[PDB]
């Protein structure tokens, strides 16, 4: 078996490599890539997303969101707490003032124990999940505006016809801007290209013991478990890699720098921060091995977690026994 200690693996394709994405894809399962949960790739040298990134300050963050934690230094929930409107160049002048600015460090492992011993003590702002891209219109490979939808992977692989539509989202971050352990919707893949700015570092579970850090999130946040089987899909849960690893949970940890992709792989969690400014792009996709993640992926009906409509349909063909409740919790 390929890759049997499920470590992250990097992958480094020539340019006749890069012009077929989910043969790609294949190709580095065919090596035992998905077992850890994620992949770095990076692109060819005589590639590029965009040739210039000047102007990208008068996008609009609609509604940036402060992310306060609650708990302890190594096992706390955060919060969206709602600020006003931003242009990425008011944003940008935020992160790299006093109050938000990377702090003076001697190299990652410096900067990451500083992330885990006081993230709590402060709330940063970011935007995310904002409709759009980045990409030009005339980059053909890996252009993340331009990938095959789920909607026609389902169609192809069940024979069915269904509305929806697949884009992608640009995230705007700073030092200590946190994403919370989870797995994608659906348990579906997800690809994410960091445009700019400084890193984004993450851990990972294998998919094959994702059923652990289930069992770990139980025992640590009892009052939400009890609400919903499901509440790591609210997006709202952090444990560090010490408490992890003093419960025993595999887990791998790499950092992402600008120009590079990330691929996570169905059932896969995560969760990571960035190191200061930057503006990443990400996409869900599917490929013939994500059906079966699908059928089975579990559901929040609590409430909390409120989808996508494209959503829907993925649930009411892969899972019909579970559409009304799930339906009741929309
Ligand atoms: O999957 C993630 N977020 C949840 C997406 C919600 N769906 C459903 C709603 O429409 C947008 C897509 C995620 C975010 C980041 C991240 N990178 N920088 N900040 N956060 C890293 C890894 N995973
Ligand atoms: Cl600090
Ligand atoms: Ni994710
Ligand atoms: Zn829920």
């Amino acid at each position: 078996a390929q890759n049997p200690n499920c470590n992250i693996m990097i992958f480094h394709p020539t340019k006749e490599e890069f012009n077929d994405f989910d043969k790609y894809i294949a190709y580095m399962e065919s090596q035992g890539a998905h077992r850890a949960g994620l992949a770095k790739i990076i692109p060819p040298k005589e590639w590029k997303a965009r040739e210039t990134y000047d102007n990208i300050s008068e996008i609009l963050i609609a509604t940036p969101l402060q992310q306060v934690a609650s708990g302890r230094a190594g096992v706390f929930t955060q919060y969206h707490k709602k600020k006003k409107a931003m242009t990425v160049g008011e944003y940008r002048h935020l992160a790299n003032s006093k109050k938000y600015q990377t702090p003076p460090h001697q190299n990652f492992e410096d900067l990451e124990r500083k992330y885990w011993k006081n993230r709590i003590y402060n709330s940063p702002i970011y935007g995310a999940d904002i409709s759009g891209s980045l990409f030009d219109e005339n980059t053909k490979q890996w252009n993340l505006g331009h990938l095959g939808t789920i909607q026609d992977l389902l169609e192809k692989e069940c024979g069915v016809v269904i509305e929806g539509v697949n884009t992608p989202y640009l995230y705007f971050g700073m030092w200590k801007t946190t994403f919370a352990w989870h797995t994608e919707d659906m348990d579906l893949y997800s690809i994410n290209y960091l445009h700019l700015g400084e890193p984004k570092t993450w851990y990972v579970v294998p998919p094959e013991h994702g059923q652990r850090l289930e069992r770990l999130a139980r025992e640590l946040f009892p009052g939400s478990s009890r609400g919903c089987g499901a509440f790591l899909r609210h997006k709202v849960a952090l444990i560090s890699p010490t408490v992890l690893k003093e419960n025993g949970i595999p887990f791998n940890r790499i950092t992402q720098e600008a120009g590079e992709f990330m691929v996570t792989f169905p059932y896969g969690y995560h969760a990571g921060f960035n190191h200061g400014f930057n503006c990443a792009e990400a996409i869900n996709f599917a490929t013939p091995r994500w059906i079966d993640y699908g059928k089975m992926a579990s559901q929040c009906s609590c409430g909390e977690a409120r989808v996508t409509f494209s959503m829907d349909a993925f649930v009411r063909i892969l899972q019909p026994e579970r559409y009304d409740l799930w339906k009741r919790g929309q």
